[PDB]
């Protein structure tokens, strides 16, 4: 699990997002895996706004952040689960590193601020969902 606050904005894996969430829908992506609903409180995380490939990701199922360079965000085949079919998902950037189902949420971090979300996974490496390029998320 886990969420981005940022302005008047929530950003969640669309997989996980609540009855509230859907309720209070600004906008979703299911070949992106993501969902943004409004909030009445303020956010205070940074959006990164950059290229880097390089950045630490929080792994829940180690209690730990990890180092990972990253690939740039593009559209990767994803094998089915319970909540989607297989199929391609875009705006996915891979690292090598762990992660399970529930590390899902799990923030992406660089210099410049929050790259994205845990989304994929297995086999050793660990996919994640962009929000770089959401720049409405910021106004
Ligand atoms: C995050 N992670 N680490 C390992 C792993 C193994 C399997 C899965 C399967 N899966 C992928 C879904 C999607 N975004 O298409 C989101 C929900 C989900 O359970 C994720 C995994
Ligand atoms: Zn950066």
């Amino acid at each position: 699990s886990g969420a981005i606050y940022v302005g008047n904005y929530r950003v969640v894996n669309r997989h996980l997002a609540t009855h509230n969430d859907w309720a209070n829908l600004v906008w979703e992506d299911s070949s992106r895996d993501l969902l943004v609903s409004s909030t009445t409180a303020q956010g205070c995380d940074t959006i990164a706004r950059c290229d880097c490939q390089t950045g630490v990701y929080y792994c829940s199922s180690r209690r730990k952040h990890y180092p990972v360079s990253f690939s740039k965000p593009s559209l990767i085949f994803v094998e089915a689960s319970e909540y989607y079919p297989a199929r391609y998902q875009s705006h996915l950037m891979l690292a090598v590193g762990h992660s399970e189902p529930g590390d899902c949420g799990g923030i992406l971090r660089c210099q410049h601020g929050v790259v994205g979300i845990v989304s994929t996974g297995g086999n050793g490496l660990v996919g994640f969902a962009d929000v770089r390029d959401l720049l409405w998320l910021d106004e």
